[PDB]
């Protein structure tokens, strides 16, 4: 017997690449101790000093919330903690607490 296939061309590409989202820590933990007194301490580190007023206001949360994150104690809303610290590129999280780590820049 006997075959003859054909032939054939072919080219494809375009390829994109995507990026996981994993982030569902659910841990009931108050803020923290050093955490409190670093917002306090990392946000008067601004220019010339950012208040309870004016940090709430950007994060979208009230003085009294500010006030009551300094104490150590105001319930930690990942979303809130967030932007608190990486406005003045600081993290409350490791040895060197009040300083950018991993902030910014996770390197």
């Amino acid at each position: 017997g006997a075959m003859d296939p054909e032939f054939a061309g072919g080219t494809e590409g375009q390829r994109l690449t995507k990026v996981d989202r994993s982030d569902d820590i659910i841990k009931p933990k108050t803020v923290g101790k050093e955490v409190g007194k670093a917002i306090e301490q990392g946000r008067q580190k601004f220019e010339p000093t950012m208040t309870q007023a004016e940090l709430g206001k950007e994060i979208g949360e009230t003085a009294a919330t500010v006030a009551s994150y300094e104490r150590g104690t105001a319930t930690p809303d990942q979303n809130i903690l967030s932007k608190m610290e990486r406005v003045l590129n600081v993290k409350l999280r490791g040895a060197n607490i009040g300083a950018p780590r991993l902030g910014p820049k996770k390197k």
